[PDB]
């Protein structure tokens, strides 16, 4: 069976669950605790960190044995997962679509978890500055490349969606007001939850247990 | 002829531009000129921003009317550019290594964004702080993975090869004692800058007046 092995949060990993609820692939989930404060003892990832054969050793990990995979890096792992459940454009004309929409998912995905593990409030009403100002016209962007279709690319899903609901969901939680009329993206969020094998994970205590972030960020460290 | 669009800088096209010079593709490179401080002047690029029909309307952009396509977010042009000229991963396993080292790349280059662009002294000395404590590390991984390796995938170049030398680049000219754990990513700046396309591109005026990043930043604003 393949190994993921993340933190006990949502965190990075959480469009990598999805897209492994949405397809029904069997793996093990191997969770690492944090500790508490002040020390948010580790020990139990830094006792496999350096064990486990990987070249960049980070949490989220995937391994195979049988297929003889090793990856870490989310982007690297969710795409060899896209590739490997048919979650990728069948033409280069999708596959640009993809890759877009990709880039601007990882740019809202790095700048909220910046604002979210921010150092002081100094830092943090700086990052919440810039999302409140520029987001709201990034959403726009999406909306109108999303225009009427179900997915990014149309009629079908593939890995991007996965990404993009995650860091929607994420600032939905966040800020509500940037979404709470923003009409076409609740209908894909919608849309995408109700798929049965993602409302089967959302329902699951597994995932209502998890955090967004790690408990020392300033946003989404509880429950 | 393709139309490449950017900045009078290296800033995020730089690996782009040497992927097109390697392979030898013709392009015209449209630029856009900032205008002085204070403001800081864009008003030539937002007289075609709107009139382009991109998606996600930003610069670089990458048009060609011939094939029909049209392009925003640098890894999606350059993900593009390298599946046309063969620059890709030729196994899953080779695509798995290319992924894996092309988030790295990606994170370099956006912490290093935010040092270049910070507001003040006291925000741009935290910053290098933090990359003078952490890349160490990541330069180390980075050296270990390429191995005794000419490129990342071994014998064969490949696009992501492009985009670490341009950050590895930057970095060289921000903090040169940063490669003192790396004589072997030297060894990998030295190889590529002796290509024919790249040495060319490297030694031609366009090049040589393009500034790293526009003239607001704390660093790598003047040639
Ligand atoms: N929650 C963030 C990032 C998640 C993440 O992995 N963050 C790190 C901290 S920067 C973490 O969980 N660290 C756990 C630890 O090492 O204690 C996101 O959704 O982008
Ligand atoms: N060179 C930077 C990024 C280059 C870039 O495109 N920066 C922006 C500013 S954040 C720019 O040139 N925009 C022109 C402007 O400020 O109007 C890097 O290392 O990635």
């Amino acid at each position: 069976a393949p190994i993921l092995g993340y933190w006990k949060i949502r965190g990075l990993c959480d469009p990598i669950r999805l897209l492994l609820a949405h397809t029904g692939q069997e793996y093990e989930m191997k969770e690492y605790s944090i500790g508490p404060e002040p020390g948010y003892d580790i020990s139990e990832w830094l006792d496999e960190k350096f064990n486990l054969g990987l070249d960049f050793p980070n949490l989220p990990y995937y391994i195979d044995k049988d297929e003889g995979v090793k990856i870490t890096q989310t982007v690297a792992i969710i795409r060899y997962l896209a590739r490997k459940h048919g979650l990728v454009g069948e033409s280069d004309e999708e596959t640009i679509k993809i890759e877009m929409v990709e880039q601007q998912a990882i740019e809202l995905t790095l700048t909220c978890k910046r604002a979210f593990y921010s150092k002081d409030d100094d830092q943090f009403n700086q990052l919440k500055e810039e999302i409140l100002t520029s987001f709201p016209r990034k959403l726009i962007d999406l909306a109108k490349f999303l225009g009427e279709n179900q997915y990014i690319i149309g009629d079908r899903i593939t890995y991007v969606d996965f990404m993009l609901w995650s860091i929607l969901d994420y600032l939905r939680l966040f800020e509500e007001s940037l979404f709470d009329e923003a009409s076409s993206l609740k209908d894909y969020l919608t849309r995408i939850e109700s798929l049965p094998g993602i409302e089967k994970y959302r329902s699951s205590d597994d995932f209502k247990r998890l955090p967004i972030t790690a408990p020392m960020a300033k946003f989404g460290g509880s429950i």
